[PDB]
């Protein structure tokens, strides 16, 4: 049956999923801010993750303001980081929208659909397969580009 | 292809959908503002709505406290209200979550499916059938339940 769960994740934490988001169905993490004059990252200002059941992180979502890029990338629990996908200038991907974004991820299958707002900066093929679990977000308190805490509203059962 | 459209929608306009919703896409709509305390209705506190091509009215959602009901109809542009579908008890529908809502709507082809926040409130067999090109938010700035300014995401294309 089609549902809508929502979280509220805090900077640093994690949650587990109600309803588990398998292909088809969609992410969309809300932040009531937006700060893209932060500090440098340790190395990342803020990251978006979502968990597979075995623990593996399906999607990373990087956000390097001081190199200017976005990170996309997939590695086991207990294994390295696997190849990175980076998309360029992380301010133009929120121009339009000030003092807050959304960020949507579709689970297609074979890849995640990323989206700022409204667009999409990349088709990620998948390197890691599985339904997502859990979800979290990392930053520390003076350095995120995002709220301390971020909203994740998913929309499961779709298909 | 899939896409993320985000409208912000001021209590008594409209907006034109740059991407139409069709069945198995979704809309929520956004108020950052919660007040089940407005007064009366005249008689409508707040109305939601999602408008075909030629004005039909496919899916009006009416939120009236004096009644303590949510009212759900359709009709043709120039026909009568339809059969209404009533859920009681309007706040125990937002239960939950104090200071702002959301509101989505499924469209499943033969169905709507209302979600408030978290919970299911109705699966509206469609009384009228075909694409929304067109959504609405009505309210006066006095007895609205919801924000001056309401947001809608659509998320489309996704069958
Ligand atoms: C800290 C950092 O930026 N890490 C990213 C890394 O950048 C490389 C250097 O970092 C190390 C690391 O600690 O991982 C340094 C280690 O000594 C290296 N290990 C070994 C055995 O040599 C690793 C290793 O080379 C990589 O993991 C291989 O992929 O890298 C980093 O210090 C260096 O920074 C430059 C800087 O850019 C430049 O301006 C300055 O002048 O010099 C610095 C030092 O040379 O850049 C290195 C090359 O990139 O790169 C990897 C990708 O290759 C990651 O981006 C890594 O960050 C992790 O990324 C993960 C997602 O892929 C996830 O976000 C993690 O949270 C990140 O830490
Ligand atoms: C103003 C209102 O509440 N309208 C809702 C209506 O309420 C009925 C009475 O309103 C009329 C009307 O103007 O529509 C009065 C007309 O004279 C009636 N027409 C005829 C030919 O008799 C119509 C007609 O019966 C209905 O439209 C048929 O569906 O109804 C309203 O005055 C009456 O008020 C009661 C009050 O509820 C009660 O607490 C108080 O103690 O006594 C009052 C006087 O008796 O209540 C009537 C209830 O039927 O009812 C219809 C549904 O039957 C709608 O709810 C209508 O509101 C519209 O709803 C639409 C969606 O379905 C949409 O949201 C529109 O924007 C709403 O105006």
């Amino acid at each position: 049956m089609q549902g809508v769960n929502i979280y509220n994740i805090s900077a640093g934490t994690s949650v587990d999923l109600a309803a588990p988001v398998t292909t088809g169905d969609i992410v969309t993490f809300f932040s009531s801010a937006l700060n893209l004059n932060a500090g440098a990252g340790n190395p990342n200002n803020t990251t978006l993750n979502l968990f597979a059941e075995n623990g593996a992180y399906l999607l990373h979502i990087a956000f390097r303001l001081q190199e200017n890029v976005i990170i996309f990338n997939s590695r086991q629990p207990d294994g390295p980081w696997l190849v990175e996908q980076r998309v360029s200038d992380v301010a133009n991907q929120f121009a339009g929208i000030d003092g807050k974004a959304m960020v949507t991820v579709f689970d297609h299958g074979d890849k995640y659909q990323v989206v700022i707002n409204e667009k999409t900066v990349i088709q990620y093929t998948k390197q890691i397969s599985g339904l997502t679990s859990s979800l979290s977000y990392n930053a520390t308190e003076e350095t995120s580009i995002f709220s301390t805490v971020v909203e994740a509203v998913t929309y499961t059962g779709l298909a």
